[PDB]
DNA sequence: CGACGCCCTGTCGCTGAGAAGCGTTTGCGTCG
DNA sequence: CGACGCCCTGTCGCTGAGAAGCGTTTGCGTCG
């Protein structure tokens, strides 16, 4: 399998350090292939905090969005999504506007 | 990867033995997990000859259809599909009417 | 097309990826 | 729902499956 396991992270286990590490400007991102995570929208693997989709039927990294991408393409803040127990990713909601998803 | 490799079989290498082994009645199928092949439509893994999709972008077993399923659900004969160098499977043509494909 | 100046500080291309098959599985109608 | 008789000899459920990320990647307009 090429799919990374999807782990639903409860809102109670989100720390202040993770909230602080949310990216506020994409030019400030730190790239790391070992420790980073990929944003579904911009497809960059970086160390900033990203969203966690809480739909049990979600899979892989499709639910991971960086701060700038979420706020610019969906009007949502990553902090609110992390603190939302019912948050579903735009791919789960069927409203993802990334190049691939809107190409289909 | 869970995907079986898709191998395009040229029409010149289709033998008379394969043509003879095309199923003409689903009740006559012989099941075998090691030697059989799965029909995408009825999802039965049997030893009768099945179609080979020749679209290079096809993948997996989605292009494999047994005789009865192809003739009953698409009006096509497996022999003609095997002897057709341009044949594409109904999933590739976007006209598959199996339970899963029409469920989507 | 790349510097170059603005404000709303941003994004797509390409490769290789995209299940399969066992289990509970076989059309229609009538009827007990 | 399962035998039961016809003709056009047939089919779906469920589980687990359903990429990810490096490379060529960052908005608008004008203009050289
Ligand atoms: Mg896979
Ligand atoms: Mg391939
Ligand atoms: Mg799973
Ligand atoms: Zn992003
Ligand atoms: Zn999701
Ligand atoms: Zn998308
Ligand atoms: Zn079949
Ligand atoms: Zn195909
Ligand atoms: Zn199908």
């Amino acid at each position: 399998s090429m799919t990374l396991p999807h782990i639903i992270r409860p809102v109670e286990e989100v720390t202040e350090e993770e909230i602080r590490n949310i990216c506020s400007n994409s030019r400030e991102k730190i790239y790391n292939r070992s420790l980073g995570s990929t944003c579904h929208q911009c497809r960059q693997k970086t160390t900033d905090t990203k969203t966690n989709c809480r739909n049990p039927d979600c899979w892989g990294i499709r639910g991971q969005f960086c701060g700038p991408c979420l706020r610019n393409r969906y009007g949502e803040e990553v902090k609110d999504a992390l603190l939302d127990p019912n948050w579903h990713c735009p791919p789960c909601r069927g409203i993802c506007n990334c190049s691939f998803c809107r190409q289909r």
